[PDB]
């Protein structure tokens, strides 16, 4: 964390009179708890720091002699990539409570990257990194990945995100339109005229 996203945090709560700048306001807290463990993961996981990057650029770093025309584009953004014994590894970054998104994200990753995968005729995994935001529990489910990192300490804590959510969800908690927002994603539909 720092002081100064705590100031401006805060000041954007004080501000808020309306329900989409609140939901504006979630969405970029549950972002910045996504980034901050990214962060800190990366840090004590001896490895450079990636955030959404192109699957083509990963795919340049790992090989650059390969022509970048043939190879497709496909629609995953990976967030941090680790090439190691010709083995590739899809990073992902999840503060999930549950394995429901989890498990998503990697059959959608599974399925936009085998293609890929099978024409470079190279293995590449992914790897998931769940984290509960109430207690600090790592989750992977590539065994590989397990077996190359078996030994990892995270130090982290989430007593700030938590309070700055309820802070913000206890300023809007008698609000409808509000709470209707929140209980879906990101593209917010007002209630219905009819």
């Amino acid at each position: 964390m720092d002081y100064q996203e705590y100031q401006q945090f805060l000041a954007r709560i004080n501000t808020a009179r309306d329900a989409c700048v609140a939901k504006d306001i979630d969405v970029d807290l549950l972002m910045a708890r996504k980034d901050y463990f990214g962060r800190e993961l990366c840090k004590s996981l001896n490895i450079e720091y990636r955030n959404d990057v192109p699957f083509i650029d990963i795919i340049l770093d790992i090989r650059p002699e390969v022509d970048p025309l043939t190879i497709d584009a496909p629609h995953i953004t990976p967030d941090n990539y680790l090439y190691i014994n010709n083995v590739l590894y899809i990073i992902d970054y999840k503060v999930s409570v549950s394995n429901e998104s989890s498990v998503i994200t990697y059959d959608k990753y599974y399925e936009l990257t085998r293609d890929i995968s099978d024409r470079l005729s190279i293995p590449i995994e992914i790897v998931i990194i769940r984290i509960d935001p109430v207690s600090r529990d790592l989750h992977i489910n590539s065994d590989r990945f397990k077996e190359l990192y078996p030994t990892i300490v995270v130090d982290i804590n989430f007593n700030q995100f938590f309070d700055l959510k309820q802070l913000l969800y206890e300023k809007f908690g008698d609000d409808e339109e509000f709470l209707l927002k929140v209980a879906h994603g990101d593209f917010t539909l007002t209630a219905p005229w009819c």
